[PDB]
């Protein structure tokens, strides 16, 4: 047992010296950290250009169909008067119709197909408002039935006009949006030597009224839906994601059947003993903990790009969360060879007894940060953009704490001083007494137990 | 006396061993915290749904009234000419009266009610100049008399022009003025369930001619003033408010029962060992004066929310600074919690005892930065738009401290090179000089100060 | 002689303690102090107002003369054809003498007074060309005279055209130059209760053709005179100029006796012990120093100022720098009062004996930085915006240490890519190794050197 | 032997006072160091006025032949219509045709030389598209043959319009180019008193369709061959290159015999000791191997330079980076003389000491940033802009290491909560841990590494 115990925590290069067994593990490591990289790289270089044909797609239709619209305007982009508003509606519908003549790019018009269009319709211009409103602010009196009535224009798209006799009702509009499916083949696809593929994209313009406030933001937003062409006329990618699979597949085998025989070890000192559980874990490898997690997430990714690339899925999301996740442990995971050699050990060792206390310190500053987040955001939130919702007031005090954006936070106080004096010195307080608290003592005692863990190593 | 001593100071978990009372403050601080945190977040949600409408209000406003106005144009909006004031004071009153007809917003014209109102009037358009002001430049004579007098013509809203003949008196005009107020419904309640409200407007623009420069900046302000719709056709809010209010109240009174009883004790001890004020502060609780600060707060807060959500109020900045004081203090009480464990006490304890010689080295740097602060607002003010005002220096120079906003700082300095040889190099020195101490220095004497009380605390 | 020697290097309290003397020099220092400040504030809130005037002309000129122009567009304003610049010259002539019926401000015409102007003229309107120029690109020749010729037209203001017949010299164009004068008075001083003065603003706009590139810039500058009017009709700001003087003098004095019997006993005791330097200098006061320079300063810029308000002089850098600085230092003498207290000696001391090191740690930092701003300047400065001057390139590396700016540092030449492989590869390999360099290493040993110092403080 | 050992590890001041050879070697390394940085001072002096002078006329090119242009705006510069592209087309060939009469830059015609302009033509005018492109999105079909055909109209300049036939093929365009060179003579350079020189500008125009999304960017690019002009009609900078040549052959040959001279004792010791290899290259004095390679640096350079500055090369990149390396290396060389002092040495051997563990934390740091980076690219680049290349990626992070940029990189990643939820939870994650980690933990890690080695070299 003592000897079989001795082997078990031996370190590769004495394992070998002892038994000569081959480190088969430590290669298939290596291949396989090379080939998850590769393949992450393979893929990301292929999305990026279906990203940007989509952008381009779409700054092109925001040009197209948005009266007055220019880039760098997406998030003030609004009308303001009655007549504007229906300016806009005619002249996105007319852009519609004018789109063969115009438009640099080539697109076919879709008919059909359900909700919100008719049969042989290919644009739907729709109004919602309220069943029953009478608003009279003269009087202080309303009376609303708040069920929300929808009001559909179908306009044909031409073959190579009641739509402009559309009546708003201003004072009881919800929204109004006009949606149409446009259909285009991506050429580009020419350049990466791919087979080009075939583009719906469904556009929704949407004049939004529902804040009832006088101004009526207008956006536009695409979906896009790929699929591969009925009749293009123009095997080493599906052959890489198989050898991955296989690759982690074996790495999952032989790092479970380390696992199980360090868990069989494990029992057998204990029952050896008895004739504590954070001793009896000490018979557990993290770092094969980490690499069954890097593989099982590796092959549920290949898995799902496997299923895109052939157009059967379109869930782009998840698959590449996994591989990159997947990617970021297995590059994590080469400390583990550097922890083989004295120098590196140190350091990662360094690092390994300073964790605890820098996580129970992490514990400590939360509650206080939480409490600032809060003060801030009911306080500040009525005056400052920054801090207007809570997960942009923890952005804005965690770029504070590494001195980013200091001086603009400061000024847009400084915008409104007068005002409300009350405020404003309320907000000098807040932000000098948070800066100063986290700089003087909080960081400082981040790079203390860090040196005393240093401290600890170097001198045991 | 020992042994009642001796439970004084025990922890709460020795104190149940040794005589078995249930720990019923402890439970009453945790429900504290958890409903205070209800209770904001529920006001802050409520609030940042009426200063939306307010804003996106004014926002439509700017764009009705101000000729070629533009969004993020609100700093340099200004006329230049006669023709251009004229043409800006017309367009406000010529779209005061179109609003019916133009707006997206629905709106009610109010008249009467006092200045600079007359009765059945809705808009007052008023012009400021001097009572006798004479100004010959050519012969450096002027004869003025500082009196104020004012001239306002008053506008009728259109039932559903001598403005026209105003002649501004431009070598003693001091500013103009347009008043009026509207009505309005924010329907945008019914979004959260709440009925809506009946909101007044009072808007106000302003050409401000007090420099007498050539350049008279617009402006436009408005002031909001919200009351309950006299017929409004579409109770878990005031009773959460009274259970807060009534947990604030209970934790108060426990809180002070072992305030009084410490104090007791401590004359009790005085009298028995005499038969200093250091040792004898040590008998204070300092946890329960924060937790008593805090349940102050709270309930004044809440009383002023309840009065707000009535329409009884409109003094949203006090209760807001109170409510998110008390939630502040009452999260950073938790650390009390985490100082019942000796892993967490190590790093509360290392602030702790590091906090005086911090707050010393803060007095230390104070002058510094005081004098840096003066020398850069006299001598670089006239030079630099950052350095305009005492506090915006202070500012500028605490964002630099922390690495933040430095390359456009010196930029703005070397924008002005060659003008001004002297006023260039005094900046390069200033602002090198100011920055190298302050990180080589200070910085590192806080992280040292920090340093050291962590030594001291894990090994004493 | 020891008793002499104890007494001198005794403390302030200990020093009445002994001998009784009142403490007259310590409360004077405290009440220079407060003078200087106000004097300091007061001179800046009465400067800045002067700033704000003279730069809301300039802006409202800038809006007045130059055609086309628009707020922000100072640094890019320019003309590129024939046309636009006869236009824009034209233009700003036009509205020269149309200033009396569209100015919001009121203006008067100068004329004569020397050159540009000849005698009875208001505007100059100057075109500077090459005496002898001829330019075949096409047969790549050239003969120039570099010396310049000026022909100038002379427009009198209305009395309330050859202009139009200017004939530019476009291929041997130097510059073009428009230079006149108006007068004006500032009313804007009744804010403050100060009596109005008279200013004459010199105009110069410059279409520049000196990199004859086929782009002139043009610019718009002006130059403020300001005397007191010479009739207008609407003390305790002397006095108080005069008390900071008298209290600067008074302190001034002490400390110079002061100084003299500490060079006296060091003369008695160095003669005595004969029967070093470093030992010698030890008998010098350098706070008394300090505060004998700052009285200077503070004197020679309260006369400056004197002058400056009587309208005698205009030499505001100069007074401004030399009162900033003399409250720079008296508000850094107040550590003195600090360094009577141990807890606060600490640190001061700790501070001292880190200077040294610093200073020597500083020098060798000197010369690596200079090598990369010489790198950086001659690598990147063709292609880097940032990296045109030395001066620039030292403020991009200065703000990139402290952690400014970094990112637009990298897209900038991230902007240019592909174009030149080897220039990219080179700033990526500069900018990494430099920010790596400074901020694992430089930095740290700075904080090293502060926390050695201060160990050594604490523990002697 | 031992007395040859002792003098060659012997100070130069100790080797003085020895042997009394003359410190030939110190002082002309202090010659070198001074000659070197003139040299790059006046190299880069030089260069940044023909920077300035391309630059420049770029802009008036830009602002000349592309409509509607505006400074700004490159990136975002495109056409979204047919009609907008032919207005582009033709406003570029028309302000080619018109430049003589418009522009205020004086250019010369250039016509024939080759491709793409035929014998006797100035502009070539040409469009690229596919061979055969046939696009059915309406029935999801494609045939394209990928082969390219150019097209070209060569447009001959007026002597002091079938182009306007041109017919684009929309749906298989690939893109379309205007070319045509100017010839300009830069008379700037008389202000440094240089000979002007005769500049050809290549001016191509590209309106891009590559993506085939609707949207073609629009750019303008010049490339500058310079020549002497031949009949130009208006030496110490030869001699300093040649003195400088000399100076550092000189240093070469003095620091090769002392390498030689090292060698050949490191030999002696050996076979003496005989009767390692980390102790047998501590005979080699690194500082001569930095002095020699700047030695080499400079010389190739300065040739490289001497050859640019009469016009036989335009390898601007390649000469400025070697200089610019040559002059950084001689800086750095200047810590050599410090080293003899002892109070810089302690600061300059804690460096040295502390380099090695610092270089391999860098190592152990290298590979979680990788992971990083690449799980952020294949994440974050599909929604955020700083996220779309590799490189991008690991400029963002660093950035973020450093605390610039943050504020922004959370907008970024907010401006799309809602959408995809998913994603922006694991943006906040991913940013929270990424940021944290490297800010308590490794920076910590540096600072405890060189405070470590300060105090080893303090207290041996
Ligand atoms: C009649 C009024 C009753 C008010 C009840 C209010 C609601 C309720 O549960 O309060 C719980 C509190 C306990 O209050 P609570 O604060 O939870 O309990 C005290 C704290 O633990 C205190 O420690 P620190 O907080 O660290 O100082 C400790 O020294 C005291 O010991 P001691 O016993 O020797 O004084 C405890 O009594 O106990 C009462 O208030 C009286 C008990 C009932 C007596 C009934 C008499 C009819
Ligand atoms: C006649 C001219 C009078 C000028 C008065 C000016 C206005 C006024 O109150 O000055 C106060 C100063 C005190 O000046 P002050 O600086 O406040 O006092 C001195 C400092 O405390 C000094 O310490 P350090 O500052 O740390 O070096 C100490 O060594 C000297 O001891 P010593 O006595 O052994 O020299 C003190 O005299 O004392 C006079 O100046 C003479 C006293 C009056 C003698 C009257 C003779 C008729
Ligand atoms: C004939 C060719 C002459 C070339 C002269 C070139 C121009 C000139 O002044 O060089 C100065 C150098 C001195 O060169 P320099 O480098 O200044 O001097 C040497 C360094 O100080 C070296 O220290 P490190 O640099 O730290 O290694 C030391 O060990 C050598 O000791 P050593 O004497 O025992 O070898 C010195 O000679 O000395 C000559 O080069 C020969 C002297 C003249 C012999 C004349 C013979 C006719
Ligand atoms: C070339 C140039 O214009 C220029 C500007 C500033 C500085 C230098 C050169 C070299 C020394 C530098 C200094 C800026 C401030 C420092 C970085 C100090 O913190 C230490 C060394 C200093
Ligand atoms: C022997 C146990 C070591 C486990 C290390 C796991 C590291 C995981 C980093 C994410
Ligand atoms: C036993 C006394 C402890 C007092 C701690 C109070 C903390 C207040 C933080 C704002
Ligand atoms: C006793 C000598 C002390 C001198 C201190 C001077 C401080 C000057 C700071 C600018
Ligand atoms: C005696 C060996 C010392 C070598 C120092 C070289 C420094 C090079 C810095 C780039």
């Amino acid at each position: 047992l003592r000897r079989r115990l001795k082997y078990f925590f031996m370190s590769p290069c004495d394992k070998f010296r002892a038994k000569g067994r081959k480190p088969c593990k430590l290669m298939l490591q290596v291949v396989k950290i090379l080939v998850v990289t590769v393949q992450l790289i393979l893929f990301g270089l292929s999305n990026q250009l279906a990203v940007t044909f989509r952008e381009e797609n779409t700054i092109a239709f925001r040009h197209l169909f948005l009266l007055g619209y220019s880039d760098g305007a997406d998030d003030t982009f609004a009308a303001y008067t009655r007549e504007q508003l229906y300016q806009a509606i005619f002249h996105a519908v007319d852009q519609y119709l004018a789109l063969p003549d115009v438009s640099l790019g080539r697109y076919a018009y879709v008919r059909g197909g359900g909700d919100p269009w008719t049969n042989g319709s290919g644009l739907a211009l729709c109004q919602r408002y309220y069943h029953r409103g009478h608003v009279d602010p003269a009087n202080d009196t309303f009376d609303i039935d708040p069920m929300v009535v929808t009001d559909c224009i179908q306009v044909d798209p031409p073959e190579r006009s009641s739509y402009k006799n559309l009546t708003l009702k201003f004072h009881k509009l919800v929204n109004v949006t006009i949606h149409f499916r446009l259909k285009t083949i991506n050429l580009q696809s020419l350049i990466n030597n791919e087979i080009p593929d075939c583009y719906t994209f469904s556009v929704l313009i949407t004049f939004d009224n529902k804040a009832h406030s006088g101004r009526i933001p207008i956006s536009l937003e695409t979906q896009a839906h790929i699929q591969e062409c009925k009749h293009p006329s123009v095997s080493f990618r599906l052959l890489f994601d198989v050898v991955v699979i296989l690759t982690c597949s074996l790495s999952f085998l032989l790092c479970a059947r380390s696992l199980l025989r360090g868990f069989l070890l494990q029992n057998e000192f204990v029952g050896f003993m008895w004739r504590s559980l954070w001793e009896r874990l000490e018979f557990v490898n993290g770092w094969y903990i980490l690499l069954v997690t890097s593989d099982v997430l590796t092959i549920s990714g290949t898995i799902m790009k496997i299923g895109i690339e052939a157009k059967n899925l379109a869930s782009y999301d998840v698959c590449s969360i996994l591989l990159g996740t997947s990617t970021l442990l297995v590059w994590v995971g080469v400390i583990r060879y550097l922890t083989f050699f004295h120098n590196y050990n140190i350091l990662i060792a360094t690092l390994r007894v300073a964790l605890p206390s820098v996580m129970r310190f992490c514990c400590c500053v939360a509650v206080i940060y939480l409490g600032y987040c809060f003060c801030g955001w009911i306080v500040l939130g009525p005056y400052h953009v920054k801090f207007r919702s809570l997960s942009m007031v923890s952005e804005c005090l965690f770029s504070l704490i590494n001195g980013d954006d200091m001086f603009v936070t400061f000024a847009a106080m400084q915008a409104q001083q007068g005002r409300s004096s009350l405020v404003w010195l309320f907000s000098q307080l807040y932000l000098y007494s948070f800066i100063s608290l986290f700089i003087y003592m909080v960081l400082s005692l981040f790079i203390a137990l860090i040196t005393g863990a240093y401290d600890t190593i170097k001198h045991p």
